[PDB]
C-alpha cells in the first residue's frame, strides 16, 4: 500500500517543461552532413528560417501584436519583415 | 619533490580541445533580449551571416576549395553563393 496514488494520466498542470542546452549548430554541423553522405537538398532552406523566426518572434515579443515595431528593433522596414516573410516560404 | 616537471608553457602539442554543447538558441534568445533592453541594432543582422558562414563552410567541406560545388550542395547557384557572400557584408 502507499499514501500516494498512482496518477497515470496527463493533465494540463502538473506538467513542468525542461529547457535543456540544445546544441543547435552540433545538430546543423553533424545534420548538413549525414544528409550530404545521403541525399541533401534544402540544407540552408531549412535552417534558414529558423533563426528568422526565433528573432523575429523575439524581438517582436518586445511589442507583442505590433509586427511592424519589430521592423527597427531588427534594423529592418515594413517591406522587408514582410517580404522577408515569404522569401523563406518561397525559396 | 614530484616525478613530473612543473611544465608551465603554452605549446603547439599537448593542447586537446573541448567541444561542450554550445547552446546558440539559448545565447539568441538571451542576447536579442539583453540588447533590446539596452542598445539593439544589429540584431539578425549578426546571427544572418553565422548561419550561413557555418553551413557554406560545411558543405563546402564536402567540396574543399570548390566553393563552385557547394551551390548544388545548397540548392544554390553561382550568382547566389557570391551575392550572399557580399550580402551579409553590405546588409
Amino acid at each position: 500500500m502507499d499514501l500516494p496514488g498512482e496518477l497515470f494520466e496527463a493533465s494540463t498542470p502538473d506538467s513542468p517543461s525542461h529547457l535543456p542546452p540544445d546544441s543547435w549548430a552540433t545538430l546543423l554541423a553533424q545534420w548538413a552532413d549525414r544528409a550530404l553522405r545521403s541525399g541533401h537538398q534544402n540544407l540552408l532552406s531549412e535552417a534558414q528560417p529558423e533563426l528568422e523566426r526565433t528573432l523575429l518572434t523575439t524581438a517582436l515579443r518586445h511589442t507583442q501584436g505590433h509586427k511592424q515595431e519589430a521592423a527597427r528593433l531588427l534594423g529592418w522596414g515594413a517591406a522587408t519583415l514582410t517580404a522577408k516573410l515569404k522569401e523563406l516560404g518561397m525559396e
